[PDB]
């Protein structure tokens, strides 16, 4: 009947919505991971610069 | 009747869509837990760095 | 009077070592300030970026 | 020799002035060294903190 069709459609819509939300969340996750990596690298570079400058100051 | 036949078919289609929806929910649940964990790690890190910054003042 | 001579030299030596160490302190202070500024910039950037999500 | 004496007194005086100047130089220099050492220690504590932040992001 028409009511069975309607519910099947709503279930399909539910799966499609989950799919859309998932893709957007996956994008969110990737951006977060690329952000953490860049931050980490910035923090690492700066600290290595600093520890090298001090180590070399008290020397050469 | 095409009714009883189409009914059994619809049951199996429905089961398959349920299986797919279940898997989708699992995967989305995992992505979201990961996003929260990374955000918390990022938060802790910025706090540690701000402590570092202030300790140089 | 000989110790006056030796104390003049010591004073001149103290003066040069002092300028060298002042320079050292100057470099350290600037290095530290530079570190702080970079740490801070990186941190503000990441938080801003997070906020834009 | 009135002029000799004046020089002698002045001779004593410069030595005394010198000893005060030297003592002050050492006090300034020692202070500068403490300040350097203090800063180097803060910077070390600071870098380990950033290292812990970096390790957190793993």
């Amino acid at each position: 009947g028409a009511m069975d069709t309607l519910y099947a459609i709503l279930d399909e819509k539910k799966s499609e919505l989950l799919q859309r939300i998932t893709q957007e969340q996956e994008e969110k996750l990737s951006f977060i991971e690329a952000l953490i990596q860049q931050y980490q690298e910035q923090l690492d570079k700066s600290t290595k610069l600093v520890e090298t400058a001090i180590q070399s100051l008290d020397e050469p």
